[PDB]
């Protein structure tokens, strides 16, 4: 499948594609503002995940860092993104479907919008201004609004015990962002999509 990113934010940004356990494609690219770049991510990847990595700096051996996303200081990403990060999630060819979805659960740094190129079913975007109306305790110094689990490392905020249900800060998130997941036990957003669909992620879309 393929899927394009394109940069429409007026900064650049390093886009950054893994599945955690390991790079997808070349793993992460800079995009000048006005740049797209398709990657080619092998039929049946599960857990796949495309974000925007902002104010960074590399040198000629892909070495450096980034504000938001940094990945083990590398610009060809093989783990995920250290938060705050907007997510683009995916799960490949899963009994003949594809399924698709936008996650806050790790922060948010850039709006983004999350659409299939092929007929079959629709998009997912949160591109309201979570920076903007960020939080307070959420405010990330680098920039971005964190998750509330990264900031406060507690059991109501990480889903890491029993209960674990929606907070003041996960739905910060979801009224903003309502076809997003706010966190971990977050009622599914997903979208079903036919069986190797192809898409587009696209940062900072326009109205």
């Amino acid at each position: 499948a393929t899927f394009e990113i394109v940069n429409r934010c007026s900064y650049t940004v390093w886009a950054a594609a893994s599945k955690g356990d390991a790079a997808l494609d070349a793993g992460g690219r800079q995009l000048n503002s006005g740049e797209s770049w398709t990657i080619n991510v092998e039929p049946g990847t599960n857990g796949g995940k495309i974000w925007a990595r902002t104010d960074c700096y590399f040198d000629d051996s892909g070495s450096g860092i980034c504000k938001t996303g940094d990945c083990g200081g590398l610009l060809r990403c093989k783990r995920f993104g250290r938060p705050p990060t907007t997510l683009a999630e995916f799960s490949l060819n899963q009994y003949g479907k594809d399924y698709i979805d936008i996650s806050n659960i790790k922060g948010f740094n850039v709006p983004m919008n999350f659409s299939p190129t092929t007929r079959g079913c629709r998009g997912v975007r949160c591109a309201a201004d979570i920076v903007g109306q960020c939080p307070a305790k959420l405010k990330a110094p680098g920039g971005g609004c964190n998750d509330a689990c990264t900031v406060f490392q507690t059991s109501e905020y990480c889903c890491t015990t029993g209960k674990c249900g929606p907070t003041e800060y996960s739905r910060f998130f979801k009224r903003l962002c309502p076809d997003a997941f706010s966190y971990v036990l977050d009622k599914p957003t997903t979208v079903t999509c036919p069986g190797s669909s192809n898409y587009r992620v696209t940062f900072c879309p326009t109205a």
